[PDB]
């Protein structure tokens, strides 16, 4: 697993045990993202702080 870092262009790959890409997006999925990485499982959705993850080389 490649993740897509903050700027897609850069890429790391992923650690052992970390098999999703995220999006971290402040109050809106319609907005920007402001972190992009690996993690293990996809937190939920909290009132002001929103993620998207997918299971793919540079999905995010």
């Amino acid at each position: 697993l490649k993740c897509n870092k903050l700027i897609p262009l850069a890429y790391k790959t992923c650690p052992a045990g970390k098999n999703l890409c995220y999006k971290m997006f402040m109050v809106s999925n319609k907005t920007v993202p402001v972190k992009r990485g690996c993690i293990d499982v996809c937190p939920k959705n909290s009132l002001l702080v929103k993620y998207v993850c997918c299971n793919t080389d540079r999905c995010n």
